[PDB]
């Protein structure tokens, strides 16, 4: 009930922070609203930036990703009826990404926290965060009709976009930047080995599509769809038909069809909240900012926030310096606004906007041509996709 | 009344083509709707790409660029209260730009067309163009209720955005891409020395402003204004006061004030029409495409179209090959869509859009931070501003 850092949310951001604080001897308690089996079994794809992989390695939780993490070097941007394999490994001078599912990361982080005796309260939704300028902050929650409270020097808000920590900021201090895109992603799993080994984007004018490897025998496929789209309106035949039209090009093998599983719709939205700290409250991850998943930046941005947050807390407790805590939001926001810039730039380029001005629509092809066909375009994509530096 | 290439419009595009075809022994006739002095002094500003400068020198009309012109190595992007000098000379690996106004270019091309006996009919608006799919094309012009006619092998549509050649293509051929921006430019000429040795862009949240330098004595200044702004609503002191607010930064010399001579409101519009040819008609310059002047691309695009058109025509009359004429629209539209992309990107970054989504508006600063603060950002701006390859 008394700790140094109270961590709201046992997602990737919260578990990584608790793991980093434990190895530094800083005490922390994680409070999660969902059941432990629900957090682990929440499946989601995962493209990790190199900085994220190095962060997991150096924290002693990179053994499994170094064992089976699939190194990723290129994206096949398909448009104009042709392939455009952008080798961002070459274009970034040796930096790359790793295909490693997010549910594997949390499983690795949950194992590290469990092995480290990190207290994690599950099925205990936080109801209030108070005392942000008091001697100690108070995390009010309830487990099963019984209310609880964690007292802590600092509250790390790692409770995601729909958590409570962002709303716990003072109203006169918080400011939001919100943009919802007029489309969603229809995601499926296909029981068929992928056609090509590269992550493949269909960026033609019939709509956005994406093809990636979920496993050696399962393909992950996305289709741009209406924002409020019912997955029942998409039969298997319609899905494969639209997937063929948006992805197939001459000179490349046709799409591998198979039984479709796990049909779902995900939203597309850019949101950022300022500041990311006030008093004893520090926001990180989706609690402070979300991006359209086009650039695979959300989890990597969360890990970047935690990297800065963990170091600042170590400087406070271990070295008696509070200036790094005071610059947490400042440094995280600089990187995150460039991440927001990159995720939006990809989203507005590869998706079809209903009723969009025809000149702006044609600029999408012009942006695709320049990004893939010029050294400057390939350079900017490579450095952003593999991960911007962390301050 | 009979020539080889009938040129519609005596702007920089039409004059440059008439001179180039004359240097190679090809006969041409220019038909201008306005007076001679009106065309010469229509626009008293302009920045030239390096490729445009070399083209003028190799054509024999670029001897005055060293004296009258102003060579550029950097632009001072001012925002957030600070200067950000982007040295596009170093970033592009040696390429640069020149401040050489359009009224100086036209005077040079008028001299060459005069010194080479190029027939130019002024105050004779072209009314109709026919025979594009016949063995010979006809240009029907008029003057005081008097119809004239000019027969030619090919028609060069260089009559600008308000011209008639773009509408001369058969029904269903032409397709237009049009996007208007919700602001205009209030441009002035001032008898005041430049406050800094570099062309300065004011990317303020009050609106865009620019300080260009005609000479060490005169300054060219632009202000973002309402699209149909009444220049009468902008007194001298209001202009200087707003220019101070959008340009002055601490630590840099303040803007100098002086007598204001030129003053006018110009629109901000992106337009491009496809194709740039049909049979014996060939469009060049503003007749086929206009951009917002944010990136100094209109004239340079017109000179890029003429360089391809003059080469294809010389290849036709000298070697009997129409292969380059058949690919004129193909190659010109390839470069122009990248030029449209760069002109739109700068325009949507540096101007304030009323009622804009807050996230998108804040991305303007993110785009400004990346363009000036990263090697990848500077490289892309440098190569684009100094001029893309023409091919
Ligand atoms: C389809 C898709 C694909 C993606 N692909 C990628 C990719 O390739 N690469 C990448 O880097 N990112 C990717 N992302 C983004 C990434 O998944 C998210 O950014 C990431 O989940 C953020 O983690 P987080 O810990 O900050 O938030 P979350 O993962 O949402 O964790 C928040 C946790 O807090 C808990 N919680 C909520 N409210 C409370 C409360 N009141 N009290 C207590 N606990 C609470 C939640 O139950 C949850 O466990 C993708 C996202 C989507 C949707
Ligand atoms: C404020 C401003 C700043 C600019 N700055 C730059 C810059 O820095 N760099 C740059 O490269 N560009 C710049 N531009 C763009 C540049 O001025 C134009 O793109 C350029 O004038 C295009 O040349 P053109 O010959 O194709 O068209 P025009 O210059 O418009 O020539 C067309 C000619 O045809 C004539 N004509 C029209 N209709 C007919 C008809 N029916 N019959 C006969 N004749 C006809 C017109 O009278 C005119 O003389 C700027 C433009 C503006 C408005
Ligand atoms: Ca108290």
């Amino acid at each position: 009930m008394r700790t140094q850092v109270g961590i709201v949310g046992a997602g990737p951001a919260g578990l990584m922070l608790a793991h980093l604080l434990r190895r530094e001897g800083i005490d922390a308690v994680v409070i999660e609203r969902a059941a432990r089996e629900h957090v682990r079994t929440r499946l989601r794809a995962g493209v990790l930036e190199q900085g994220t992989v190095e962060m997991l390695r150096e924290a002693g939780v990179g053994g499994r990703i170094d064992a089976v993490g699939m190194e990723m070097h290129a994206i096949d941007f398909r448009f104009g009826g042709r392939s455009h394999r952008l080798d961002f490994h070459e274009a970034s001078g040796g930096r790359r990404a790793w295909v490693y599912p997010q549910h594997e990361v949390v499983t690795d982080l949950m194992s590290a926290c469990d092995a480290g005796d990190v207290p994690i309260l599950y099925e205990a939704p936080v109801e209030r965060i108070e005392g942000l300028e008091d001697d100690r902050a108070r995390i009010v929650f309830g487990q099963d009709g019984a209310a609880g409270e964690i007292t802590c020097d600092f509250v790390a808000g790692c409770d995601g976009f729909r958590g409570v920590s962002r709303g716990s900021m003072p109203a006169g201090i918080a400011r939001g930047y919100d943009r919802i895109y007029p489309f969603g992603w229809l995601g499926i799993l296909a029981d068929a080995p992928p056609a090509s080994p590269d992550v493949t984007w269909g960026c033609s004018d019939r709509g956005f599509a994406m093809m990636s490897m979920r496993s050696p025998t399962v393909t992950r496929l996305y289709l741009q769809c209406e924002p409020d789209e019912d997955p029942d309106a998409w039969s298997d035949d319609r899905i494969w038909s639209e997937l063929h039209r948006r992805l197939d090009v001459e000179g490349m093998p046709s799409l591998r069809e198979g039984p479709i599983r796990d049909k779902g719709v995900t939203a597309m939205r850019s949101f950022l909240s300022e500041p990311m700290q006030h008093g004893r409250l520090f926001l990180a991850g989706d609690a402070a900012h979300i991006v359209p998943p086009t650039g695979a930046k959300g989890l990597n941005s969360a890990m970047a926030d935690i990297k800065v947050l963990a170091a600042a807390l170590v400087d406070h407790y271990r070295h008696g310096r509070s200036d790094r805590l005071a610059t947490y939001s400042e440094r995280c926001l600089r990187r995150m606004w460039l991440v927001q810039r990159f995720s939006a730039a990809l989203t507005t380029m590869v998706h079809q906007f209903p009723g969009q001005n025809e000149f702006v629509r044609r600029l999408q092809r012009a942006d695709l041509d320049y990004m893939t066909g010029t050294h400057a375009g390939r350079l900017q994509f490579a450095e952003n996709f593999t991960g911007l530096p962390i301050e």
